[PDB]
């Protein structure tokens, strides 16, 4: 019964996921990574939860981070310089995507009947359009993480039912 739910939530999950690797595929054609940017407004990447007790905190962390990087792709929207500018709208199709994402999530804490505020970041705009750049990189391949790390764990889920 609600493994139809979470079904339907892998599959978005690893769609959501090649999006983020096309996107980040095209960035880095543009402009390769010159190092490892740490954002630090972005949040730590979780440890990868065996059992059926680990797995609602899994969730609460999950939308906890998606969460932040939503956030973080509108920042990048709103304050990405022309040498943005082109993947804005792809940017902005990821956006409603993991937007969409996040209310199944939502959705399925509740029919699991788990329990579960205030946001500072991303905030401020980049110093150059190198920094935007930088950005980018640090929020699409964070977020790619994110989501490969929320394909295994939703699957673990499905195991517990």
């Amino acid at each position: 019964d609600p493994r139809a739910e979470l079904d339907s939530t892998v599959l978005l999950t690893r769609s959501l996921l090649a999006d983020t690797r096309q996107l980040a595929a095209q960035l880095r054609d543009k402009f390769p990574a010159d190092g490892d940017h740490n954002l630090d407004s972005l949040p730590t990447l979780a440890m990868s939860a065996l059992g059926a007790l680990q797995l609602p905190g899994v969730l609460t962390r999950l939308r906890a981070d998606l969460l932040s990087y939503l956030r973080h792709v509108q920042w990048l929207r709103r304050a990405g310089g022309s040498s943005l500018k082109t993947l804005e709208p792809e940017l902005g199709t990821l956006q409603a995507r993991l937007d969409r994402l996040l209310r199944r999530l939502q959705l399925l804490m509740s029919r699991l009947a788990l329990p579960q505020d205030p946001p500072a970041p991303p905030l401020a705009p980049p110093s150059s359009a190198w920094g935007g750049i930088r950005a980018a990189h640090a929020i699409l391949g964070g977020l790619h993480l994110t989501l490969d790390w929320a394909v295994r764990g939703l699957l673990l889920l499905k195991t517990r039912l």
